[PDB]
């Protein structure tokens, strides 16, 4: 009996069968409710949509993220996505199957709780077990010592590990992620005239993010040389074929990553973040740190931020030290395929939380257990 | 059937078998734990570490020394580290080899009976003997006269022997060694704003007062010319890439041996306990006793000890006595070497311990036999 | 003529003239910088905020600490703090009065030869003198003999006196205070949910930390008593309105004191430490170190932390001596208390470093003065 690996990120939902090599069902994490209540006569209509369905007609829908930061906002919502997930692309039945689920470091108990009971008491599930997707991330890249930075849509976290051993205090977390990147991205079109308010526009800023933005080797150089040329603006289409152009937002929207002043927060950038988590270990674990900086998530497949981190990097580090940023081609699912590898192992078969120990200890269980 | 010689040091052992040039497994003395007991799935998790692998994995482990001054004081690790030597680094089985053990003079008899007792009861050999490490030296410099002068990392001792017969009334100990030395190392190197605390920094500092120390012919001169210049200063490179200087450090460390008060402690230094030592013989033995000051062990690798103890000697000597002092270049080994001698020799053979002995007269055999 | 007396904390500055009870000005010693620099036209634009100013609009300012450990980190800030506690604070001349500094022991020496420099060469104060902080608490406390345990902001030391002799051999050093636990006390209040990141809210969480935190008798037993009732949680108003609420955290957060590995460090506990300086001293001096032991510092004012600190001596002395805690209840202001007398005294008015000896010997006249 294989289990079911589903990594719950902010933005999308990564699902699969662990053994395999890549998650086979990947669609976003979003509910929509139609506007107006009311179709046509002899069509069926339903209360809600989920994922691709609800993306591909969100022309007439509220679109909502029951995931905030990692954070579990809205527990009906959640749940709707959970059933989608396991009847309509995977077409399992979860009763059958023991579920790794994934969580992000230094979150509120009480998500981690209400994932347990939910899973046990409405799914029915014979076990399962939560993973902190940063060692996952190191499970798929072969390695026992490193430090990951993972950054998808809620939370940016640092989790070094040397020799298979754990630093629980250098973990750090900081809270800009994707989503912030975006709702930048709509601020600051505003200058060009363009103007982008609801939920479907608000998906479309994000692709046009996706696609046209690039993080530049030296920001000052970059902004020098963009208000010098015009070689650097590029033409996106809308989907009813009015044509946008932009110029230096390309890569300032992602500089936020590295000077988080620009959204109005007083936090440091993911190279002051990561060489915090590196300066908060023992002296001797230091080196391999360093030789082993490793990128996991959506937010890092941005162009040029393995040589803008390294050049970070090597500023903040001493100057014998060789930094090693390692980049992944299949990085976005990372933690997906670190957990089909970790529920795969025979050693890790002892580790479940089953249904009978759920039905002794209730939801405080998974405390005791997944650390 | 060659016998098995393990020399047990405060800070290192060396092991080997007899009638070899040189020990054949040197590796420091100590047993490591994980801080934070918890591997990554499918690594193997060991409970403790012993000698260069607890070394060389430091990062993540607390670091013990079963010794100090001398003497044992957690007979679990010790037992360990026996195992460890005679399984790991010799890979012999003590059944079939004779060991001889050492030790230093004036020490608690419990000791010497657990020491016999462990050797007869766990690991089954059939005869074992203990000898003073000093003693030993002089068996490797080839001489039947002469003062042994041993500093290691656990004590200090001097020994003197005329024409082959001991002079136990004349011994003395002093408990002061190389492990004093680094934690005044330690000490003052705050001065400078540089922090050890943890045990992996301490072996660190052991490292740095190995590489950078030396005895300075005057003291008071060398203080003063170095408050008058900077070519004293020397650089050190930590494992991360930080860079320390030191300056009149240097020779401030090992000022302790001839200046105990530095450490707070109210005691003679090396040379007024050998001078004292020589003093407490007859007038008869003094001559010789003042030619043949042999020096042994790790803490006396200092450069320059020999030109500075033959000027105290002198400054306590009358005039007409010749002091000479040896210093042979491996004389970090010198007890291990006469203890493969001793143990070589055809008229030892009837001197050893056997189980049938032991078994009739319990451990307390060990004090009537090896004296 | 009176003496200014200056404690320099690393959280607060006390400060005030000698021969007064209690000092006159006690501030933060925080420097705050407008995030956004740019004011409404026709208002006051200041580059920096010191003190309270700086705390009371904290909202649109970044604070710094200019103090870390007992060291000084930013000297244009220190010179700042001091400037602003003479001329608004005090609101006298520093030229016109001697000024008495303090110090943590065992800090770097370029710390104090700076302080002199700076004393001499920017505020042109006719003499100056640096004291050990816990030397001033015995002061105050009226005795000659006895082991103070101080604990503010920066460090924790303890410094054994016996007959107004010093042992300095003895002296031990802890890198854990208030910071430490305000910064752990922001690590666990993450599991309820509340997010705290910012400078302001680390005022926030420190002031929660010192209205609502205590010292349990027993951990393990008061950790299995919240687990079983809610008595023990307390609710917290945020200056927005909100309300926090905290259980088992209110004791968990100053168990880092005894238990050093909350924190990740490898280190003894405040109780151990204790212990450790006393048995470093001579046997004859440590049945009056034992009842003579006293508290000192902001850290110390925790509730039951007496009770705490004679168990855990009682457990580690033997049962015969008799461990008395003093505990005054005015133990913030004991070293500046303690200051003031010792500048007040008639024998004191030959050890000031006067002008005269800093123009002939330069700022390394402090270390041949204070000690
Ligand atoms: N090629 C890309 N370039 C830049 N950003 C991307 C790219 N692909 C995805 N992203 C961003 O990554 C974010 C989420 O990725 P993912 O790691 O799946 O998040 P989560 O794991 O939280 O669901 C989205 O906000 C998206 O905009
Ligand atoms: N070249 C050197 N210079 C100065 N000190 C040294 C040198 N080599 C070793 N030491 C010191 O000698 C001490 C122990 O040496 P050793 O005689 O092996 O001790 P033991 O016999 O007690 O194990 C260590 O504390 C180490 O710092
Ligand atoms: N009543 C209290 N209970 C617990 N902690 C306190 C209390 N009062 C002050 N503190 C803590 O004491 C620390 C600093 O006190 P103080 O001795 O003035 O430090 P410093 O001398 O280093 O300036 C602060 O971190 C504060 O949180
Ligand atoms: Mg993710
Ligand atoms: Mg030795
Ligand atoms: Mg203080």
């Amino acid at each position: 009996v294989q289990a079911l690996v589903v990594d719950n990120g902010s933005g999308n939902v990564k699902a699969g069968v662990a053994g395999d090599d890549a998650p086979r069902a990947v669609f976003p994490s979003i509910v929509g409710k139609p506007k107006n209540p009311g179709i046509m006569v002899g069509m069926e209509e339903k209360d809600c949509y989920v994922g691709d369905e609800a993306q591909s007609k969100r022309g007439i829908l509220t679109l909502k993220y029951p995931i905030e930061h990692g954070i579990v906002t809205n527990w009906d919502d959640m749940e709707k996505i959970w059933h989608h997930t396991f009847y309509n692309e995977l077409r399992v039945a979860p009763e059958e199957h023991p579920v790794l689920l994934t969580e992000a470091p230094l979150n509120p108990k009480a998500n981690r709780e209400r994932m347990t009971q939910i899973m046990f008491e409405t799914f029915n599930v014979p076990a399962m077990y939560v993973a902190i997707q940063a060692v996952l991330s190191l499970y798929s890249s072969g390695r026992t010592t490193g430090i990951v930075l993972d950054s998808g849509d809620g939370v940016s976290h640092t989790v070094p590990i040397y020799e298979g051993y754990a630093l629980p205090h250098a973990i750090m977390r900081l809270d800009l992620a994707g989503r912030d990147l975006t709702e930048y991205m709509m601020k600051i079109l505003h200058e060009r005239g363009y103007g982008f308010t609801t939920s479907a526009e608000k998906e479309i800023v994000r692709d046009i993010k996706e696609k046209l933005c690039y993080i530049a080797l030296d920001f000052d150089e970059e902004m020098k040389a963009a208000e010098d040329s015009s070689d650097i603006e590029k033409s996106y289409e809308l989907p009813d074929g009015n044509i946008i152009t932009v110029g230096n937002e390309r890569f300032r929207c992602p500089e936020a990553l590295f000077q988080p002043s620009f959204l109005g927060k007083e936090a440091a950038g993911v190279h002051r973040t990561t060489f915090d988590s590196i300066m908060k270990c023992d002296v001797d674990i230091r080196k391999d740190l360093y030789g082993n900086v490793v990128l996991s998530g959506g937010t890092t497949m941005y162009e040029g931020i393995g040589e803008r981190l390294t050049k970070e990097l090597t500023s903040l580090a001493p100057s014998t030290m060789k930094i090693k940023v390692v980049a992944p081609p299949e990085r976005k699912y990372s933690v997906w395929i670190g957990g089909s590898i970790l529920s795969s192992l025979s050693t890790f078969q002892q580790m479940w939380i089953t249904k009978e120990e759920y039905d002794e200890s209730g939801p405080s269980i998974v405390h005791r257990k997944c650390f």
